[PDB]
């Protein structure tokens, strides 16, 4: 038996104040409590519950639970600005935690995105009662992972989606409704209906509704490009390495934050008991099922056993319960192609095969139908792959980590644009035995464009016996990010380069009958904004001062661009 009460509030050192939702246990004096930061209404549990946990279990099995409505959102006080205000605001909130009557001293998180994102946030402050923490989809480099990427691309869907959704909040809360808010709500659900049609516009740094409901979208994100101060003073991922909190990770194939999410596990699981389970999930998609790719009903995220290895995952931090975890995995994923969970005991996996697969063939590489082939040879003879890039043309995304644009399809068919001039294509021959790759992937590409900035992409593909070319994982690099996305540079026009694609990671079998085949190209729209290919200030630039772009692929002996797979033969 438990009871709840409602917008008891919070202090915190500005004296601002924030709202917070009770569930305490029927006990005898105090309890372990597990806290929650929500910018989507505290009160609508079964919003995010469901890509979670059957939390009130905990609360029946003795713990208390607190959700938090973040600084300036639905019962809080202040002015909300996504991310600026979590660190403080969870430590002044984890410390008058500690100091109720009915807390123990053993404090814990859990959460799922954003409500991830905000355990890491807590984790840094180093507050001693906080014992253990469960990110799930979450990411500790807010560049990296949900608003640009490692190659240095804005994901503007993301963005947008993600504005707009909270604009429509904004508005759907109102206090006293506003003339506007009618016309307003209207416009941000067209958003959310075409959100390639929105990232379209140019400059894109002109948001009329976005930029008037939420500033940060430009003050933030749209005007800085480059991983720079601002971006580092909200990054948390530097100081994992020096924390000895236990955490539950929790990360999908298909979701936005899943290169980072394993970034965490890697970063924290030194020092303390780390977690990691991994599903093909997308973001907005945890049911197993896709248009094209069906994963079977064990695939669907497990809601019951997630909240049976939180609960002991708690027990054994929060509770002192040390054989809790007995019998549970470090690692526990969902590997494709075989479609099974499988035990691991670390990540990456221990005897990873990091197998290059060189890029050759006979003839051009352009298109399904071209000549490109994969291979763990190197190549032999000198050749070179040729397209137009123009971004008033750009590759449309097909699932892949997209978000909020087509976020529902992860494992998308990519036969639809295949036959595109712009996309190059490279297979392996039909495949007679299976081939395991499961980790982290990249490409390394030589590569010239007659433009001063450009960028390429890759593609990992599933190709099945009936036609079906599966998306796997996939990256970008925007060129004057090539060696750092802190200080870029310019690249000259004709000179080869070779640069790194980081394509995230994947778990898959590549059966019989299958071929595993990489896609090439400069764009991947709108999963990231497209270059202009004029080395200029992409957001700002108007369409017509765009430039086309003929990029050129290199690969035999002396150019031996490959995909980098990692090979797990058992």
């Amino acid at each position: 038996n438990y009871s709840v009460a409602s917008n008891v509030m919070v202090p915190m050192r500005d004296g601002v104040r924030l709202a917070v939702d009770l569930y305490r246990p029927d006990a005898d004096g105090p309890v372990p409590v597990l806290l929650v930061r929500n910018p989507y209404d505290k009160f609508d549990v079964f919003a995010w519950s469901t890509q979670s946990t059957n939390w009130l279990e905990f609360v029946r099995d003795g713990y208390a639970v607190v959700i938090q409505d973040t600084r300036g959102l639905f019962a809080s006080e202040g002015e909300f600005v996504p991310h600026v205000d979590d660190e403080a605001d969870a430590e002044d909130t984890l410390s008058w935690i500690l100091e109720q009557a009915w807390c123990d001293g053993n404090v814990g998180m859990f959460g799922v995105s954003y409500l991830g994102v905000t355990q890491w946030q807590a984790a840094v402050s180093g507050v001693g009662g906080l014992k253990a923490i469960a990110p799930s989809m979450a990411s500790a480099d807010l560049y990296r992972a949900p608003w640009y990427g490692p190659g240095g691309a804005l994901s503007v869907e993301a963005l947008l989606g993600w504005s707009a959704l909270i604009g429509t909040g904004l508005i759907t809360s109102r206090s006293d409704a506003r003339p506007e808010d009618a016309a307003d709500f209207v416009q941000l659900a067209a958003i959310l209906n075409d959100v390639a049609g929105a990232a379209s516009v140019t400059p894109l740094a002109e948001q009329p509704l976005l930029g008037r409901l939420i500033p940060w979208v430009i003050d933030q994100v749209v005007d800085h490009p480059d991983n720079d101060e601002s971006w580092q003073s909200i990054s948390l991922f530097e100081r994992l390495g020096g924390l000895a909190t236990p955490a539950l990770i929790t990360a999908g194939w298909y979701d936005g934050f899943v290169g980072e999410s394993l970034r965490t596990f890697v970063a924290v699981k030194d020092n303390a008991d780390a977690r990691l389970v991994v599903g093909p999930w997308s973001h907005s998609n945890l049911t197993g099922r896709n248009a094209d790719r069906k994963f079977g009903i064990a695939a669907t995220y497990p809601i019951q056993e997630a909240t049976t290895m939180h609960k002991a995952f708690f027990d054994r931090h929060l509770r002192g319960e040390t054989d809790a975890l007995a019998g549970v995995p470090k690692v526990r994923l969902f590997v494709m192609g075989i479609d099974e969970w499988r035990d691991e005991t670390d990540w990456p996996l221990p005897d990873t095969a990091y197998t290059p697969f060189y890029l050759g063939g006979s003839g051009a590489a352009n298109t399904s139908t071209g000549g490109g082939t994969l291979s763990t040879s190197i190549s032999g003879t000198e050749s070179a792959d040729t397209y137009l890039y123009d971004p008033a043309d750009p590759v449309p995304s097909l699932g892949g980590t997209l978000l909020f644009h087509n976020g529902d399809n992860g494992p998308a068919d990519q036969r639809p644009i295949h036959d595109r001039d712009d996309v190059l294509c490279y297979s392996t021959e039909v495949l007679t035995d299976p081939v395991e790759v499961t980790g982290t992937v990249s490409a390394r590409l030589f590569v010239s464009s007659s433009a001063v900035d450009t960028d390429f992409t890759a593609k990992l593909v599933d190709v099945f016996p009936d036609g079906r070319a599966i998306a796997l994982c996939d990256g970008i690099v925007r060129m004057r990010y090539r060696e750092t996305l802190v200080n870029p540079t310019l690249i000259e026009a004709g000179e080869i380069y070779e640069v790194a694609i980081d394509m995230l990671a994947t778990s898959n079998v590549f059966l019989p009958g299958h071929r595993i085949m990489v896609q090439v190209s400069s764009s991947n729209f709108p999963k990231y904004d497209r270059n202009s290919n004029t080395g200029g200030v992409i957001a700002r630039e108007q369409l017509e001062e765009m430039c086309t772009a003929v990029n050129r692929i290199h690969r035999g002996p002396e150019h031996p661009s490959h995909i980098v797979l990692p090979i797990i033969k058992r």
